[PDB]
């Protein structure tokens, strides 16, 4: 009939009221955003005098004991990220509010596959792309601190956002799916079409999943479309297969779920099971992007800092970044040293 006296709907949500007054403190604006885990309003903050986008989370136990573990994951990062440089967005507060959690960010712009729709996914320059690549890396290097050791678990061109959309300084947001490095307990994570092999296969992970999803975003970026638009795992996996081939024998011989896409013939070797797709590795990255033929789809020709030794250079850091091995996979310090960054 009526849920937390009237405040919250039939699916434990706060019914936001454009106009409202928290605390007197907060004057709730308008609802930007809606999600599995509750709400996110945009709101401006009185003491503080500027906009801030807060986070409701359901009146839900489950929802909120999962919010509990991003706000300890966040407040860990503001003990080490102090004055803000290595591009995670801010958690400035929390607090409860009306038997929901609220917590409260900085009010930022759009998110990275807003600015693709607006390309009409066709990519941005590949100058832009670098300034978004040394970004990404430096961040995956802060999350790659030994007492963070912290997975995004998540990384996707919704959960990049501009800071100021007439400045080119993105930050990674919604931290509810990561966890700190440790043993096994989820094996369903990632985006479909940034989940890495070793998460298709069922193996061991560890933060060199995020690294996957960067170069799958990265050259989204540029071509504006998903590197692999898997409609499902064996439709995902069998596109990564078109680009860098059959994984190697010995991860493999040791995958889970090796045969949920592989078999073993009697020779010994593995190759795809029948289910349409190009024979392995024959989708090369390098006409992907268009390292001779001035970009995707030609769109760069004659642009300045787009010739064949700058995508030369960006090819060569996105397959280390797609490497099927994640003890080989490169890591943020190394990705930073790369020449595509000079
Ligand atoms: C245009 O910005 C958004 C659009 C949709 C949604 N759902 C959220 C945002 C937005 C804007 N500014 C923000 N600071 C944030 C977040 O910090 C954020 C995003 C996802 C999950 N939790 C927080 N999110």
């Amino acid at each position: 009939k009526v849920y937390n006296d009237g405040y919250d709907d039939d699916n434990y949500d706060y019914i936001v009221k454009n106009g409202e007054k928290w605390m007197d403190r907060y004057e709730i604006d308008s609802l930007i955003g809606k999600g599995s885990f509750g709400q996110v309003v945009k709101a401006y903050d009185r003491v503080e005098q500027e906009w801030v986008a807060i986070k409701i989370i359901k009146n839900k136990k489950a929802f909120l004991n999962q919010a509990q573990i991003e706000v300890r994951l966040l407040e860990l990062m503001n003990k080490h990220d102090t004055e803000m440089k290595y591009y995670i967005v801010h958690l400035k507060r929390h607090f409860m509010f009306r038997n929901h959690l609220c917590l409260v960010f900085e009010m930022l712009s759009y998110n990275l596959y807003d600015l693709l729709r607006n390309t009409n996914f066709r990519g941005v320059s590949l100058n832009l792309t670098r300034k978004f690549a040394q970004q990404m890396c430096t961040a995956l290097l802060f999350l790659a601190t030994p007492e963070l050791s912290i997975i995004h678990c998540d990384l996707k061109p919704e959960n990049i956002l501009l800071c100021n959309p007439k400045r080119s300084a993105i930050k990674i947001v919604d931290f509810g799916s990561s966890c700190q490095l440790g043993q096994r307990i989820y094996q369903y994570i990632q985006s479909r079409f940034y989940r890495s092999p070793e998460v298709l296969l069922g193996m061991p992970y560890d933060l060199a999943i995020d690294m996957w999803s960067l170069g799958c975003i990265l050259v989204e970026m540029h071509t504006g479309e998903p590197l692999f638009s898997g409609a499902n795992e064996v439709d995902q996996m069998n596109k990564i297969v078109e680009v860098l081939g059959i994984p190697p024998a010995h991860i493999l011989d040791q995958a889970p779920k090796a045969r949920k896409f592989f078999e073993k013939l009697p020779d010994g070797t593995w190759n795809l099971k029948k289910t349409e797709y190009k024979p392995p590795g024959t989708r090369k990255l390098h006409n992907i992007l268009g390292v001779e033929t001035g970009g995707p789809g030609g769109r760069r020709a004659g642009e300045s800092g787009h010739t064949v030794a700058d995508y030369l250079k960006f090819k060569d850091l996105i397959l280390r970044m797609l490497d099927y091995d994640p003890k080989t996979r490169i890591q943020p310090y190394y990705a930073l040293q790369h020449s595509f960054f000079k």
